[PDB]
């Protein structure tokens, strides 16, 4: 007697919804019937959190079982075609019995921060799948598409088990409308194509959510619809994509990849996510999927939302205990602050970070003058340390104030020390697209590190920033510099104002 958990129809839906959460990648186990049961659904769908394309998800765990049973592992990843994504399988091809057969996966690297500006862009690639296992269903003993007999009855069938067929994918991405359509086809040895799924999805950030409609509902294996297709663009300028879908009855798990051609396209920033190392004052990029209220550290999520003005978040990731101070509550489409690993009594690898969801270029105001008001975080190093930390005091806190002239395409900013009446930094930038670029300067004489005490002087430090939100109602930016006569790293964000 096989006793299992009674999963409500509600519970089943919620289960699939969790699979829609963006990630660098996903991997699944190929179902294998235990001798007791007759049906094994696709169940253990795990996220991929490692950031190296050479690492094949769970191949290590499979090679372990394979060697003991003297099996033979074969891996298909598309590594000879793709530069930023990997997809396919790792399979024990001489599999028999009840041991593990393998895994189906996709993973990607450098979640895209720039998309092509518009038009319809073709992406071509491949796809793969594993089915579930079901004795009490459909599947004929002879299946002209798959090698051998009984395919899909006691063990899940995969694209690896296909007879002289290739599995090709084609996508049209409408970047103007952030829509995506696609076809998943099979091609036989006689160059004859057969459509198996059509794909439709909506782009948000660098991710897409949608559905896969089965072409042939009489198909014993590839015949069920999916209301749960998710994937993402990868590569610095969306050179490639990858994703998955799960059939609504969990009878199929499919992965797909895609790569656009060599035609050079004009791109636009959709996402800002970078960090400044408060030791080297170098800037490095962070993974991000289009949500600025989520920080991705080692492929795992940290929620930055909170009830206070700024919030301290502590999450344990890969043994490393991380702490992030995220500001601010009044900013809906951006976050900035401090990031470090808690030694427990120190801080390891201190850094500042900036994240934001860029405004659409055609939604940047063509004219007008507005005031932006927020805070900032910084660190200055010249013998001793000078710090600025985010606060809620608009009067005499670590204020950040901006006048934006959209007509003259100009941004002018001032960063104040606490209690100060004169800014310590003055920002002068030019608005280009949905961002701005310029310089940060101290006064001729600078500002005291604190009450013979050395003080900081900085000339023409490069400033990078962007406008965030539907109508650019928020802005933020960063700058950093390393030298022997003083170093600095700063991040700031501000909210557009109205007059009462």
């Amino acid at each position: 007697v096989n006793y299992t958990d009674e999963e409500t129809q509600k519970r089943k839906k919620e289960e699939l919804d969790k699979l829609m959460e963006p990630a660098l990648g996903y991997v699944t186990k190929i179902p294998v019937n235990i001798p007791s049961v007759r049906k094994t659904e696709i169940s253990e769908i795990d996220t991929v959190t490692d950031e190296s394309l050479s690492l094949v998800p769970n191949e290590d765990k499979l090679r372990t079982i394979a060697n003991e049973n003297y099996g033979s592992v074969v891996t298909k990843s598309g590594s000879n075609t793709m530069n930023f994504v990997r997809s396919g399988y790792t399979i024990d091809v001489v599999h028999y019995g009840l041991r593990d057969k393998g895994y189906v996966y996709y993973k990607g690297v450098h979640p895209s921060k720039e998309l092509p500006k518009g038009n319809i862009i073709v992406y071509q690639g491949e796809w793969d799948f594993t089915s579930n296992a079901d004795l009490d269903a459909k599947r004929p003993n002879y299946n002209p598409e798959f090698n051998g007999a009984g395919a899909g009855q006691r063990v899940g069938v995969t694209s690896a088990d296909a007879k002289e067929r290739t599995y090709i994918s084609k996508f049209n991405i409408d970047f103007s409308n952030k829509k995506l359509n696609g076809q998943l086809l099979t091609k036989t040895k006689e160059n004859q194509e057969k459509l198996r799924y059509t794909v439709e999805a909506n782009i948000s950030g660098n991710r897409f959510r949608g559905k896969a409609t089965a072409t042939d509902k009489t198909d014993p294996i590839l015949g069920k619809d999916s209301e749960h297709l998710e994937g993402g663009l990868y590569g610095p300028k969306s050179e490639e994509l990858a994703g998955k879908f799960v059939a609504h009855d969990k009878s199929l798990f499919a992965v797909f990849s895609g790569k656009r051609g060599n035609d050079v396209l004009e791109t636009v920033k959709i996402i800002d996510a970078s960090k400044i190392d408060l030791t080297t004052f170098e800037s490095s990029e962070l993974n991000n999927f289009g949500n600025a209220n989520v920080l991705i550290i080692d492929g795992q999520k940290i929620d930055l939302a909170g009830a206070d003005f700024k919030n301290r978040k502590t999450v344990d990731i890969n043994g490393k205990t991380m702490v992030a101070i995220a500001c601010c509550s009044n900013l809906e489409y951006m976050k900035f602050g401090q990031l470090w690993q808690k030694e427990g009594e120190q801080t390891k690898d201190n850094s500042l970070f900036l994240q934001g969801e860029r405004t659409a270029t055609d939604k940047i105001p063509v004219g007008g003058n507005y005031k932006y008001v927020g805070t900032w975080d910084a660190l200055v190093s010249k013998g001793t340390n000078w710090v600025a930390e985010a606060d809620n005091n608009r009067e005499s806190g670590y204020r950040s104030e901006f006048d934006v002239n959209f007509g003259d395409k100009k941004v002018s900013g001032k960063l104040f020390d606490k209690g100060g009446i004169v800014p310590v930094f003055m920002i002068n930038a030019d608005i280009k697209g949905n961002g701005f670029t310029g310089t940060a300067n101290t006064t001729d004489t600078g500002f005291a590190l604190d009450s013979q005490h050395g003080n900081a002087v900085f000339s023409d430090i490069k400033v990078n920033g962007g406008f965030y939100g539907p109508t650019a109602g928020e802005l933020g930016g960063q700058f950093h510099h390393k030298s022997d006569n003083g170093s600095v790293g700063a991040v700031f964000g501000a909210k557009r104002q109205i007059e009462k």
